[PDB]
């Protein structure tokens, strides 16, 4: 292969970072780092408070992007995302939230890390201090902006014109505009509310959405009533959305954009149209959910960053439909669409349940059904070819493939897929407006050793030397390698036997061909990628290592806890990571 130029590495099960010959791993930043002057140092023991977490690096680190410091070629501001935490090693207790300030330790770990690095010797390192630095969290306060601010199903006690919210959690992963501004998504967000009710009656739209009186083992709504459903039953609508953070500017307020929908926001890949209008391709990651575009009014002004700063508030959404395909068993492939999510076209109304497009954005799932998009095996990241513009889309996996209501067909041919597959689409006559595409299943994952010609042995291109299972993230380098981030089954038996710990592989689109580059430690998932301008620094970032119990990454102090890091990969010889040598 012309893009690959590293050999596949093996599979492994070891508490450590294996990559190929001539390359390097080294530590940028871990969940605890304080950002600030003199700040507090991370706490070993978990009694560090929830304001010392406040202006700390957040826990489990995930989607990342990197952005380019005007006229200094040897710094950078990278905005990273605290998905959720751990309460093993984030509470000495180990376990639930036993009160308040616990409470508001959890919502701490949770939000954005802004982070200013520098480039010393040829290394980049974090640096503390900065007046760049900065921690947002599951309280700060933030602005709602868009065509559902204002609106009654956004307004709550606390805030009774519903144009102000506090925080955004649960983030997963991002995006990067060419307006220098970063998207963070809010994924599992409801996991966080419950109710003092325990018979709490939910309507369609909150249980659409996976609201419980329980919470998902989170437990928080003992504690503070802004997550009990029965004191703030319309706190569950103000979060759930994209949020816009300008990182070159400590003192801004960051926005959540409600003409993008609100849903379960895995990530957000920023396309143009031909006439110059932003598009933003979007996953709602939930088996049986589906595949959102939203298409900005106005043109994206590459030579004055600030004329848009309303762009994200103005546009149109909409939802995928996809074919049956041609049936191919080892490449299907088939055509698609996008249909618009509009109050009064669709037969999106008052009849089917929308008084006004607040409501089509606040409840965007329910608003795709009605239009008919096709239910999808867990859409995770996007992303878009920076050399063709051909898009992809992970599908992680779906257990509940061929259940009533999600039949077997087009993009996700097997049933209880536990292994996942990459799907592409290229856009009509390559423009990002056209309401049409063609798509293609890039890779259908699969275990060759443990089900040879079978359809849980993958697609062709997946070999008992680069097997592995439910890829979630992805990133494009600038020579246009597809770079493969797992989160799955660490198990190496059964269904994976093989497989080890979770990977980070390297793919060339033309071709198909994949190869195992690296393998993260135990109980972590490897999630969160940006190279610096030169592409000679690939981070990535490792979450949540030892999960259950296994882990002190990476420092391996005795008794250690493991701690989420942002790793630096580079080549010992200084040449482009992935490349020849
Ligand atoms: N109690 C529950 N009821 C319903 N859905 C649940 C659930 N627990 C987890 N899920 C969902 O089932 C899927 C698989 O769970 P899991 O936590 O293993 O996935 P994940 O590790 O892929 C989360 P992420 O999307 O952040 O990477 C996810 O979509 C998760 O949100
Ligand atoms: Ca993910
Ligand atoms: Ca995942
Ligand atoms: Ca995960």
């Amino acid at each position: 292969s012309r893009l690959l130029g590293f050999d596949s590495i093996p599979a492994a099960t070891t508490d450590t970072i294996s990559l190929p010959k001539g390359y390097k791993s080294s530590v940028l930043i871990s969940w605890g780092q304080p950002l600030h002057k003199n700040g507090p140092a991370f706490d070993p023991s978990g009694n560090g408070t929830a304001a010392a977490q406040e202006v700390q690096f957040g826990d489990n680190n995930d989607g990342m992007s990197l952005f380019e410091f005007p006229g200094e070629k040897n710094r950078a501001l990278m905005a990273i995302n605290n998905e959720y935490t751990n309460y093993r090693y984030l509470y000495p207790h180990g376990g639930m939230p036993q009160s308040a300030e616990d409470v508001r330790k959890a919502l701490a770990c949770e939000g954005v890390s802004v982070i200013e690095v520098q480039r010393k010797n040829g290394q980049w390192q974090f640096v503390q201090g900065s007046r760049y630095n900065r921690r947002i969290h599951g309280n700060s306060p933030l602005r709602i902006s868009g065509p559902a601010a204002g609106h009654e199903l956004m307004k709550t006690s606390a805030d009774k014109h519903g144009k102000k919210v506090l925080g955004t959690f649960q983030n997963c992963a991002n995006g990067k505009t060419p307006w220098g501004t970063y998207l963070t998504c809010e994924e599992n967000f409801t996991d966080c509310f419950g109710s003092s009710n325990a018979q709490q009656q939910f309507d369609p739209a909150q249980k659409r959405y996976g609201v419980s009186a329980a919470s998902r083992e989170i437990n928080w709504h003992p504690f503070d009533p802004r997550f009990d459903m029965a004191k703030n039953p319309n706190e569950l609508n103000r979060h759930g959305w994209v949020v816009e953070i300008d990182p070159f500017d400590p003192q801004s307020t960051p926005v959540k954009r409600t003409a993008l929908g609100r849903f379960k926001h895995e990530n957000a890949a920023l396309a143009e149209t031909d006439d110059g209008r932003a598009v933003v391709y979007m996953g709602d990651d939930e088996r049986g959910e589906f595949i959102y575009k939203f298409v900005s009014r106005d043109k994206i002004n590459h030579r004055n960053a600030k004329a848009n700063r309303d762009i994200l508030d103005h546009g149109t959404l909409y939802v995928a439909r996809f074919d049956a395909g041609d049936g191919n068993p080892d490449h299907p492939k088939g055509q698609g669409q996008w249909i618009e999510l509009t109050h009064g076209k669709n037969g999106i109304d008052a009849s089917s349940g929308f008084a006004d497009q607040a409501e089509v954005l606040i409840h965007a799932r329910l608003a795709a059904s009605v239009v008919g998009a096709t239910r999808m095996d867990r859409p995770e990241w996007i992303v878009v070819s920076p050399k063709d513009g051909q898009v992809y889309c992970t599908l992680t996996n779906n257990a509940k493939r061929g259940e009533d209501g999600q039949p077997v067909g087009g993009p996700n041919p097997r049933e209880k897929n536990v292994y996942g597959q990459i799907l592409r689409w290229r856009t009509d006559r390559d423009d990002h407006a056209s309401k049409t595409f063609a798509w293609d299943l890039f890779v259908v994952a699969g275990n060759p050793s443990v089900h040879a010609g079978t359809p849980k042995g993958g697609s062709s291109n997946i070999t008992p030397q680069n097997m592995f299972n439910s890829p979630d993230g992805l990133g494009f380098d600038k020579a246009g390698r597809l770079w493969i981030l797992t989160d799955g089954d660490s198990s190496n038996a059964g269904d994976f036997a093989g497989m080890g710990n979770n990977q980070m592989l390297c793919a060339d689109p033309a071709t198909g061909e994949i190869r195992r580059f690296m393998v993260g430690p135990i109980g972590c998932e490897v999630t969160g990628i940006s190279f610096s301008p030169d592409q000679k620094t690939l981070f990535v970032g490792i979450q949540h290592p030892g999960e259950n119990g296994g882990s002190t990454f990476p420092e391996h102090l005795p008794n250690g806890k493991p701690r989420s890091s942002v790793m630096a990969i580079t080549r010992e010889d200084g040449g482009i990571v992935g490349a020849h040598h």
